């Protein structure tokens, strides 16, 4: 038997810059990520979010897409610079009313809107005031965050602060992947830091203003042994302390974990106690976002955690170059269910993965047998965890639709519905089809 | 919609030596430009050999009962000159000729056509070192070589294959440098190129005087199609046109070289002697086509040597190798091919196929590859298209019977309709293989 | 010929803090970008960093001995804002300022006239994490800092600049992320461009209220000449003058920004206030020439953004930098700037040098210099050319007093008419150093 | 100080025919593998070609003026092999010859003595399409080729020379491709290093029965140094020791392969019939060695196939080719060659020299190479240290005669005592070259 809890939440995430486009209508302001994909060489194929999925103008086709799919829940980010242009200051009436509409649309269709502050698409004029580096942006981002808790106070009740701080900052700041495409260990660790606190004080005035709970949400990657060496243990556990203990770590109160100091040498810096006070400041609920695990050994020249991942041949790999592994999603969910004491509420706010599909649909469908694959395993990991005490609450599949993949462009395809980019024509792929009989049935679907 | 085929059409599947018989030390077998090669740092992705394969040197009798399972009438299969004459001249390896020898008797009993080909890229290392396709003398050891499978399977093997694409194993071998031998230079790739055509005229006389069947030579096509209206841009369209499709065919339906050659190839074009082009014209008995895709070529200034590119036709499906899925231009191609033979040389589509991402292993004992699926059923239809038409096809051999060693891209490009688990080396019959086989057994009524 | 200067030339050399001083976190100085942009693997040749360079801090009153060795009249340095004001704003660090107290004091009793520069391309990093030049904010910041200096020398530093290139600082540093702090980006390298200005303007004001003396900015200028009668080269070099020689004259001269501008920069050119503009026009008492070689820019469409490509002059020899050697293009471009100044304006060659390979270690107490002894004696002829034409040039600096950190380059360029073993800091006058100290001497006569 | 070297000693300068000669087709003259190598593509800095080079097929004459100016008392040059055999085996080519003819004339005349080498890297384009060195008759076909030299300049050409540096003609041109004829294979390697060592003993065999004087190989020695204490780097030193230097010396002495080459090459490595290394072995008249730097190489396991690397030495100059400038290492190798041959063999330094930046063209009518000047005195110096310890050494060419083309780095390397405009091909002798005239004059003297 798979049958999940009562009142366990399905649904399906998505973030602005992602699908949205419609980059500078109705007076959007300019994000770093407007700036980062027209720059040349930093996008696949030269690919902006400057039309995506085209969902500032298709949000109603898509809101009918989730109820045909049964979601119960639909996670969204709201874009910073669309409704405070400049980050700081004015609003955007119009920008603002998009997601007005959006989250009444929802509520009329009975779906439940799960918001998240952050998705990466910081104001560009905030960037010019430093960004991530300038501590204010712990203020700056308490004060948009208030905008939306009043805004929609009763109507969105289950918020996200920000996004995965690792990729913003491992991507963004240590090795420049993303945007603002900036490759300094220095800013990596001053970035680390003010993200923590911009979650906390956006907490913080949450309990002034906000009505519902409130959450980070961390993507973890667990890190298994490659070898009895020594040299690979220590490896494993500054990857491990970089990516996974790195947040987590100072969000429960314990500081920094101790590998950072080697890990970031000369980079690294101490912090006044009053902002680890902030960083902590307690939450109702964490989202995991969570695809695959990694196998690291000892790499003296990989910069800066000197580890590297050791290929599983064993298993299948997504279009990302992921393992498909699903027995470490539920090791990872009874690892953070430690880290939290089991009494922090737990969502699976990502998990999907990319193959690939064709362009358009055929014979107006997409068969996804290996995204179909993935998606049962892992559901039914996440009944194992339940199994093993984990207060889990809740699955979001990564992503509704195809869209923009960040630097990667429309390559890869997170979808569990088709997204034809020429005509903009949506077709639910077979993936989407179980799931949707796995949310009519709570699990019981996956018992045949 | 009928797509019942002629009677008398042949249906089979293909694969090369190197690519799926491993043992390549074993019983005596000599050593290949492909064992050098592959065992070279930096030539091979993941550092991939054909040392294991798909064991089938070992495991042939298992694979011949799939053949029989997938109602095959016909293999298509590459015979190893090494594994035959460890020296390329000289002595036999009896064991190795043995191989061979219960190979063709098994299929024959199993009531399989034995469709053997000569050469498929894996030429003896002594031989190389004697200059390889650049020494002329090369057409007499051919000659010779042939001779030994022509009088040892008289009777047994009666339609012959002698040379497979030599565009690929000159422009990939001594052009381009991606594949074994692994050479850069124009001047050696229109001295190979001749020499090859030479080969293939000497084996086809020598075939004549001690052989029994017919015999023919197996061409690639890549039909290049415009992508503009501009003159530069028709003018890079020949100019690709004539240095892979019509470089070989030409002067094998005795017209001489295409005249663009001396454009492309500059200062390394030559002219040889007439008796050279009297040898290359040596008339045969029937023609195979290898086919996968097309081609849409831009003027390129900088590419060398033809200076011209292929557009990415993003409105439609492109497989693993990054090769356009498009079947009309399959029959466009049949019908020209028909033409330029005036349509008195028996055809057959002597490889076709497409290469998909499979799990490493398969999932309750199944492999579900719908754009496989999708591919084969399509072009096999683009196939009756072309009959149609009036073109003289009498065949088709699926590339390939099993996943295999990919040449340079390794086991990373899967072109099988039965998966191999490289691991276990344990066969699948994917859901392709599932479909070809009710193709066979309905001689195409499956398709309507 | 006689080529004696004019009364009142004045004879000096130039060095940049970072490039010479070493001493980076002594006595409470404080983090520059240089000091991130070069610990962080992959940013410097060799890994070279400031950490110790010519060691400076620590032996001044040595090089000041060889300053008056070389006859020296002037002495160009820039003093470091992170060591002076550690966070950039607010608390003065006592110490380092006493070091550049003591400097100027050294210089003015050995009779050696002390030029400072305010900006020398080390941003403190404090103010780098709250956008550095892309915060509107830095031009209040700069003239800040400025005042410190302007009333600390009050009488002793009489002529000043403000900021050193321009178009290196942003170029190389916004745009193509080859300098700190090794941004990316069009968007940010027109805002930062902008501010720039800014800071010049902001400085100059600050300067009329609290300082005595004469203020600059000094430029770089490379002259564009033509590569052919191709109307695309000669767009592309109209490009290429606009973005490197126009983008900061102009609007300092009060003509606006260039044209070409808006189809370089597309989509990333912005419009500013006309109040800007006043600010960035305010009148200056002299200016500072950087200049050292011409380029021949011919069209290029995937070079990013100018769409230009400098054709290697064969015909010539070139610097280890690779810059081509052609003095008379020293003399075009002091007219012209005097042209564009209208004769008004005050010039001093603030720059010019050439990069040779010498030894690590002097070689029997000696350098022996032959092409940068000939680089030196022809530019120095071709300011008596332009001197010659009415040119009001009433200055030369040579780049530069010690061989010393090439940035990126690390110290494998070495500019010095002194030559510094980076392995014991022992100082070895160069042969070119050596006609220098001989050219001053005899005021340009020993050149006839 | 004394520096006067023994009666008999002979001064000199070197050359070889592809670097200088131009004239690549001329007067019935064969195509080379270099021909074709330098004509491809990314192979050549600048696309550099020898198509012109010096023009000394032209220009011999004014050359030979040049020699007397320099007062050579000998000069080393190498024969074409296609110029004066198109094919490689068959037809003459008398005016091909006849140039070889005049020239040797012309320096008996001058009172010059002619060392000519029979191959300096210019095999037959004809003999590598039947495998080149990779074809065991190449030493027949050497043999053949040497004879016609032999018997042309018989009484005329008393001292001559085999092979030009076997290793670099093996590990360029067949390990790593980096010269013609463009191979990477250990395979071949192995194969080809085996054949030129054949191939040099079948000539000296001929030599005994058509030939009149000395002959012996050439072989470029560079001394390895510890890099450390570590056992591993030791390992590393005798790995590179023995492939670079005692793979071709150690057959030579008749003491076999060194046995570190089985763990250097691996599976490529083979055992050759014993018959090979009597001929390998057959004795010689003299030994030429070409010396120009040490290297310190450390553990590298990524670096194929030696696993080794050189630790820069930056406590020293280096070259324009990156090579260190360590006169004690040449006179040490001496020492170990004359040791190693058991002092019974007659040794001559037959290349030695170093490439610095030199302008395009003469600065009035002289070339001031003060570092190429140091190189020159302080290792002829060494040599003289050599002659003390008892090293039986007859002669010292200088590499080279004049700037020429330096194989894959073009002319960006200049390495003549001489200065070629190769604008104009009007040539200016170096500061080196008036000092290597009057050592010669002096015998030694001046470096007193
Ligand atoms: O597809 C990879 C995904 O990684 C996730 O963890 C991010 O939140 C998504 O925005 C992204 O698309
Ligand atoms: O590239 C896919 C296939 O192309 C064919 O034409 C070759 O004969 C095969 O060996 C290869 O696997
Ligand atoms: O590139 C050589 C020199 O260029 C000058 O314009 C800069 O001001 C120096 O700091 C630099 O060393
Ligand atoms: O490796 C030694 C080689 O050095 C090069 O600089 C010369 O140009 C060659 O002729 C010589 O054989």
């Amino acid at each position: 038997s798979y049958r999940f809890p009562e009142g366990f939440l399905w649904g399906a995430a998505t973030a602005a810059y992602q699908i949205e486009g419609s980059s500078m209508a109705d007076g959007a302001g300019e994000s770093i990520w407007d700036r980062f994909s027209h720059t040349p060489g930093n996008m696949k194929d030269g690919d902006t979010g400057d039309v995506a999925c085209d969902h500032y103008n298709r949000w109603r086709e898509d809101i009918e897409l989730m109820k045909r799919l049964n979601l119960q829940a639909y996670r969204f980010s709201v874009s910073w610079s669309r409704v405070i242009p400049q980050g700081r200051g004015a609003i955007n009436p119009k920008g603002l009313a998009f997601y007005d509409r959006l989250v009444d649309g929802l509520l009329e269709a009975g779906i439940e809107p799960l918001a998240t502050l952050y998705h990466w698409d910081l104001p560009a004029a905030l960037d010019d005031r430093g960004g991530w580096l300038n501590p204010d942006i712990a203020d700056w981002f308490a004060d948009y965050g208030q905008v939306l808790f009043e805004k929609f106070k009763g109507r969105v009740k289950t918020w996200g602060t920000i996004n995965e701080p690792w990729v913003i900052v491992d991507g963004g700041y240590l090795h420049g992947a993303l945007a603002p495409g900036h490759r300094s260990a220095y800013e990596a660790v001053i970035a680390g830091h003010n993200v923590l606190r911009a979650h906390g004080a956006a907490v913080r005035r949450f309990r002034e203003v906000g009505e519902g709970q409130i959450g980070i949400v961390l993507n973890i990657e667990p890190k298994y042994p490659a070898s009895d060496k020594p040299e690979d243990e220590a490896a494993r556990r500054r990857a491990e302390a970089q990516m996974n203990r790195w947040f987590l770590d100072p969000l429960m109160g314990r500081g920094y974990p101790e590998e950072l100091t080697d890990v970031y040498g000369a980079a690294w810096r101490e912090f006044p106690k009053e902002d680890f006070e902030l960083i902590a400041e307690p939450t109702d609920w964490m989202g995991l976002n969570w695809y695959t695990r990694a196998v690291p050994e000892n790499a003296p020249d990989a910069w800066p955690t000197r580890s590297r991942p050791v290929r599983q041949t064993q298993h299948a790999h997504t279009e990302t170059g992921w393992e498909v592994y699903p027995p470490a999603l539920t090791d990872t969910l009874v690892w953070l269910s430690e880290q939290t004491g089991g009494k922090l509420p737990l969502m699976v706010t990502e998990n999907g993965s990319a193959w690939y599909d064709p362009p358009h649909a055929i014979d107006g469908r997409i068969h996804d047998p290996m995204r179909v694959h993935y998606l049962q395993t892992h559901i039914k990991a996440l009944h194992d965890a339940i199994g093993k005490g984990v207060d889990l609450r809740g699955y979001m599949a990564w992503s509704l639709l195809d869209n923009l993949e960040w630097s990667l462009g429309y390559s890869k395809r997170f979808g569990i519905v088709h997204v034809n980019f020429a005509t903009q024509e949506r077709t639910i792929k077979d993936s989407g089809l179980l799931y949707a009989e796995v949310i009519k049935t709570h699990g019981d679907v996956l018992n045949t």
